[PDB]
């Protein structure tokens, strides 16, 4: 497979202004029929070149007349001798029973549905496959009409009919102009939850959320949510919808999670589908985020879309930024900072490390599904968050203003959207923009002193990024440092330079740099890269103290848990070496202490002290090894809770039982309680034997909603105790006919701590609710085994490799997607030690040596391998 380049970037030599697309639709055979007015821009012996992918072609007329110059390569209908402006027609024939891919137009169960995001237009009907061709689109669908009832796509629909033979039509029509991956259609047989919101405008929406039949009882908290991400768009962000008609469908074979086609997203229905019984509070606030996701890339990304896919990250890390801005407006602002910086260092940090790294606007792509990443998304989103940390949120909403001012309607880049926010605010980006085109975690070395004869406290900051496998020059980035200086009181001390107030974030620009404060009127502990400022990894030589301090006295509650975060590292590390060793835990008692004082503090907010009291991932333990032993990690991580659940057992009790709650609500207080007590009950759960059987029994069959009884279930097993094999049982025999609930039970397997976990999970490559036809049963039991339990899928006898090798041969040829999103663990390989790289490194051979290896594999493999 061949590799793109950015700087290769050039205007298409044809455009497109029109299409008119009609779909005779069967699952064995559709028909499509499509008629693009076009027009050469380029010079007339340069031929028209449609990207196309396993179409049959039927016809090609220019202005009707049957065309005999051209050919077919490769990829490819390549037409030669036109006119300055004419009329293509193409007729060509697809089967979207046969699409076990799910790209292009597929089968979700019953229904037909479609995925054209990025390049899977091109699996439909012979195109420019490419978002700088904008085009205005309608749509003719003909179908039976008891298999399909329902006929969707983009816009509004103007049109409808009958014919003989139990068929009937309809007709779309999407009046704004939109590159093809936003092109959607779904066929088949739903409820339909209606509903309208009016803008504050007075435009009166239809909103229609399309369902299995049987799932309406599901479909209200989306809605909810939608209607939610409507209005805070337009609060926030002054922007309103631009139809007349938002519909959403819930499909269950899809390979990501929503997709933002323009007045019809197409929805993972685990986004969608919520039932106090069947989902738990995270998946309600998931699909809050997702909704309000999908709903925000009506302007950041439909209204402007990307000039080129290396620009990903205009549409991505914005829209990110934007969920995440709506969450944080609607909930907790630091519950969700916390998370968010979680995933940063716990996930994104890794990729930024391995050999798929890359700038957040790549430079090269072999196949772009591969580029739907946690760099191009999240860190993506860091680097917006930047942006409105140095501009301010006015001058922020002035380059969206100016954005949107300049390239509604049209296709931008991200350097455009830089330019932007630098003319309406005048601030200079110019240095900034380098976090575009450089990858790798910067680190930031921070050096001070305090000089009691001057009352003066200097920073001395540097930074470095190192080398990555994608770039062997990196240069210093435009660092916004934000810090805090406390007094002994837990005051904040004035940042002064001589007389003058000085800003507190700072401008760290350089390799290394030094700033002087005055009037530090005493030795002060600082709070540094406060509210996670800019994605870095800090390095500065805290004293244990200093950290307690901020915990009782930060003025963010981020700093409070982040320092809980510094606090804990150091005896991860330290515990690390020690199970190496084959030592104990060994932990000093103000670290126990610490935490003691969180869960007694009356006046903290719940909220915080459950961040508090969540230890940190594996996938977060990992980022402070340069080699990692991942069965030292699990097995501290085990014995950290053991031993605080023995030091706290009875103030996790208490806390436990004081934030009981009757009424089951999703609303953020109630949340917050909720997560604080199922963060004790955890801890208690590694606690006395019997009583860990008992409570997390007894919240297992009590509960009356599943946020309960899941994080019992999720005890039981993680402790392996008494109960979890009835429990696991039961909640087998309840939910087994819903694959949703059941991923919550195969991911529970997945990563279970059990001595024999991998063949429990080969045997549930056989279960009733499993099917390797469905990404989501996929990734929840295979992905979430591989990815998920580093323990077990890093075994020194090398089952865990061999296990995803054979299940990676199937998925190869199956569904490229998915197959590529569960080889990740596999091309990490480097961090590891050198016996588990020997073993990992032959499994990727393995892999590479498959016939009809998949571009996806293959772009991940030869730079594991390199
Ligand atoms: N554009 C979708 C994600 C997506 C990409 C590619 C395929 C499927 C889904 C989003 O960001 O929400
Ligand atoms: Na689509
Ligand atoms: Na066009
Ligand atoms: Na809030
Ligand atoms: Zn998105």
């Amino acid at each position: 497979p061949q590799a793109k380049y950015r700087h290769d970037y050039r205007a298409p030599d044809y455009q497109i202004t029109d299409i008119d697309l009609t779909f005779d639709l069967d699952a064995q055979k559709t028909v499509v029929t499509a008629v693009s007015q076009a027009v050469r821009h380029g010079a007339s012996d340069a031929p028209l070149r449609l990207n196309g992918e396993d179409l049959k072609l039927v016809s090609v007329h220019i202005n009707d007349e049957p065309w005999t110059a051209w050919k077919e390569e490769e990829g490819a209908l390549v037409i030669s001798n036109l006119p300055e402006r004419f009329t293509l027609k193409i007729i060509n024939e697809i089967s979207p029973a046969a699409n076990t891919a799910l790209e292009g137009l597929y089968q979700s169960g019953d229904a037909l549905c479609t995925q054209c995001e990025a390049e899977g237009f091109r699996h439909i009907t012979y195109y420019l496959d490419r978002p700088d061709v904008l085009a205005r689109f309608t749509t003719k669908i003909i179908a039976d009409k008891i298999k399909y009832p329902f006929l969707l796509s983009n816009g509004n629909r103007v049109a409808q009919g009958e014919l003989e033979n139990g068929r009937h039509w309809v007709q779309w029509q999407d009046p704004f102009p939109k590159p093809c991956y936003l092109f959607a259609l779904v066929a088949g047989d739903f409820d339909v939850l209606r509903d309208t919101f009016t803008t504050r405008s007075g435009r009166e929406v239809a909103l229609e959320l399309y369902v299995d039949r049987g799932n309406l009882d599901r479909a209200p908290w989306a809605m909810t949510s939608l209607k939610n991400s409507m209005k805070w768009d337009e609060e926030r962000f002054g922007l309103e919808y631009d139809l007349d008609i938002y519909m959403i469908v819930a499909v269950d074979f899809f390979n990501a999670g929503a997709m933002e086609n323009k007045g019809l997203n197409i929805f993972n229905s685990k986004y969608v589908l919520a039932r106090t019984d069947t989902a738990t509070d995270k998946d309600y606030l998931d699909i809050e985020r997702v909704i309000g996701h999908e709903y925000f890339h009506n302007w950041t990304g439909n209204r402007v879309t990307c000039r080129d896919w290396f620009q990903l990250s205009l549409k991505e890390g914005l829209t990110v930024f934007r969920d995440q801005e709506f969450s944080s407006d609607l909930g907790s602002r630091a519950v969700n900072r916390i998370n968010n910086v979680r995933t940063m260092r716990g996930l994104q940090f890794a990729e930024d490390a391995s050999p798929m790294a890359h700038p957040i606007r790549p430079d090269m792509v072999i196949e772009m599904n591969n580029f739907y990443t946690l760099t191009v998304y999240e860190k993506g989103a860091e680097v917006i968050r930047m942006i409105h940390t140095l501009l301010g949120e006015e001058n922020f909403q002035k380059g969206m203003q100016l954005y949107f001012e300049r390239h509604d309607g049209s296709a931008a880049t991200c350097d455009d959207f830089v330019q932007a926010m630098e003319d309406a605010s005048n601030v200079d980006l110019s240095h900034f923009r380098r976090w575009y085109s450089q990858s790798g975690t910067p680190i930031v070395t921070v050096k001070d002193d305090y000089n009691p004869e001057t009352e003066q406290y200097t920073l001395t900051i540097s930074q470095r990024t190192p080398a990555t496998p994608d770039q062997a020059e990196k240069q210093p980035l435009h660092i916004p440092f934000a810090i805090e200086l406390y007094d002994n009181e837990g005051k904040v001390i004035p940042l002064q330079k001589g007389g003058h107030p000085v800003n507190s974030v700072l401008n760290v620009t350089q390799a290394e740099q030094t700033f002087v404060f005055d009037n530090v009127y005493f030795q002060p502990v600082p709070a540094l890269l406060c509210e996670f400022s800019a994605p870095v990894k800090l390095e500065y030589k805290w004293s244990d103290q200093q950290l307690t301090f901020l915990m009782r006295h930060a003025r963010n509650d981020f700093s409070r848990w982040d320092a809980a975060q510094s606090l804990l590292a150091t005896y991860i590390k330290l515990n690390v070496a020690r199970h190496q060793q084959g030592q104990p835990l060994s932990l000093p008692v103000h670290v126990a202490d610490a935490f003691r004082a969180v869960l007694l503090d009356e006046k903290i907010d719940p909220a915080l002290a459950a961040e508090i009291l969540t230890l940190p991932s594996v996938n977060e333990m990992a980022e402070l090894f340069d080699i990692i032993d991942p069965i030292a990690i699990a097995e501290v991580r085990e014995a950290l809770t053991r031993t605080l659940a023995t030091e706290l057992a009875d103030e996790l009790l208490a806390i436990y039982n004081a934030n009981y709650q009757s009424e089951y609500r999703v609303e953020h207080e109630d949340i917050a309680k909720r997560t604080l007590r199922n963060a004790c009950l955890r801890f208690l759960a590694f606690g006395e034997t019997h009583l860990a059987d008992v409570l997390v029994s007894k919240q297992f069959h009590e509960a009356n909603n599943m946020t309960d009884a899941l994080a019992a279930l999720s005890a039981a097993v993680a402790a392996q105790l008494p109960c979890r094999d009835a429990l696991m049982q039961e909640y087998d025999d309840k939910w087994h006919q819903n694959g949703l609930v059941m991923d919550k039970w195969f991911i529970l397997q997945a990563t279970s701590p059990a001595a024999n976990v991998l063949e429990t999970v080969r045997g549930l490559l056989q279960h009733r609710s499993f099917t390797m036809s469905n990404p989501n049963r996929i990734r929840s039991l295979i992905g979430a085994f591989a990815g998920s339990n580093p323990a077990a899928f890093h075994a020194e006898d090398g089952s865990g490799y061999l296990f995803l090798v054979e299940m990676l041969t199937d998925l190869n040829s199956r569904n490229p997607q998915v197959a590529s999103r569960l080889i990740e663990p596999l091309i990490r390989l480097k961090r590891y030690d050198a016996k588990r790289q020997e073993k990992m490194r032959a499994a990727l051979e393995q892999l590479k040596g498959l016939e009809n290896l998949s571009g996806d594999l293959y772009e991940k493999i030869t730079k594991a391998l390199a």
